[PDB]
Order: C-alpha cells, then structure tokens, then sequence
C-alpha cells in the first residue's frame, strides 16, 4: 500500500531472458506450426473460432518494440499459442503432439529461469 513496498525484485534482465526462451523455442524441431501466423484466409474455420490469433513472430516483434509491459504479459502470449493449438487441433495428430511438447519445454525453461 502507499509507501509500504515489499523489497524490489531485480527486473532489468527480463527482455534479455525472455528473447533467449524464444530463441529456443524458435530453434527447436517442433516449433514449425508455431513460426507464423495461421493463414486466416486458407484455415476454414480459425478466423471465427480463435478469438486471439498468437504465434512466435508476432510474440517476436512485440518483445522487440517493447509491446510487453512485464515478463508475465509475455507469458500469456506464449501460453495463449498453445492454448489456441489445443481449441483447433485433436491431441492425437502431429500439431497436437507439437502443442504438448513445445508447452512442456516453455514451463520448464520459465521455471529454471524465474522461480
């Protein structure tokens, strides 16, 4: 409350930290139906149903023109990928495999690196 703060976490490595994530999540074998946004003229169907299209590149080009406020904004836009992977696609098909994976090595490189 006013005048009354809890000691100050040290923020000032967050983008760098959080650019090298997305590298690796970029980098790995997995990432390919993640890289761009889905084609809403040539998916039936993704336009209507996903309300908060998100992918890699755009999540990129919001870290790098400081479109994210803190390290749990950023969070949510990774999350939210995967998220919309799960809405549009059956777990057992290769997307929805690539989804599970690709969330599987994003909570454990946040974790070792904040928590």
């Amino acid at each position: 409350s006013m005048s009354v703060k809890k000691p100050k976490r040290d923020d000032s490595k967050d983008l760098a930290l959080c650019s090298m994530i997305l590298t690796e999540m970029e980098t790995h074998e997995d990432a390919w139906p993640f890289l761009l946004p889905v084609n809403l003229k040539l998916v039936p169907g993704y336009k209507k149903v996903i309300k908060k299209p998100m992918d890699f590149s755009t999540i990129r080009e919001k870290l790098s023109s400081g479109q994210y406020p803190n390290l749990e904004t950023f969070a949510l836009d990774v999350r939210l990928v995967f998220d919309n992977c799960e809405t549009f696609n059956e777990d057992d098909s290769d997307i929805g495999r690539a989804g599970h994976n690709m969330r599987k090595y994003f909570e454990k490189k946040w974790t070792d690196t904040f928590k």
